[PDB]
């Protein structure tokens, strides 16, 4: 029933991502000179540099913000693909279920921990 163990938790799910081959795509915010049309498809960029120093700076205050902006990494991916066959776009999908299989325990555990504090 600890309200504060999320952070740790996703502070280590996302060294995890950060080791896996498939994050690489996503690890730094697109740079438009590589694809100059990006901010004319996606409204709000998003990258696990990002989440991380968002989360290392403490202005997330719970897990399920932290899961909104990692959800936006993945639909962002989704978007900007030309096909569902694309080598990046599929590495998103890969990396999207791992981050789901890990992450529904943090989300467990904390609305939980939550509720008891409420009791
Ligand atoms: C050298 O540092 C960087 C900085 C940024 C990146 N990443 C990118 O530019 N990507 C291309 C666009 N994209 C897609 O979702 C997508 C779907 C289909 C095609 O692209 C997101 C990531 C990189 F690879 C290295």
């Amino acid at each position: 029933y600890d309200i504060q163990a999320w952070k740790k938790q996703c502070e280590e799910l996302l060294n995890l991502i950060f080791q896996c081959e498939d994050s690489e795509p996503f690890r730094q915010p697109v740079d438009l000179l590589e694809y100059p049309d990006y901010r004319d498809i996606i409204d709000t960029p998003m990258d696990f540099a990002t989440v991380r120093e968002t989360l290392e700076a403490g202005n997330y205050e719970s897990p399920m913000e932290l899961c909104k902006d990692v959800r936006l990494i993945f639909s962002n991916s989704k978007a900007y693909t030309p096909s569902k066959r694309s080598r990046i776009y599929s590495m998103s999908l890969r990396l999207s279920a791992f981050f789901e299989e890990h992450i529904s325990s943090v989300l467990s555990d904390y609305k939980s921990a939550l509720r008891f504090h409420k009791r």
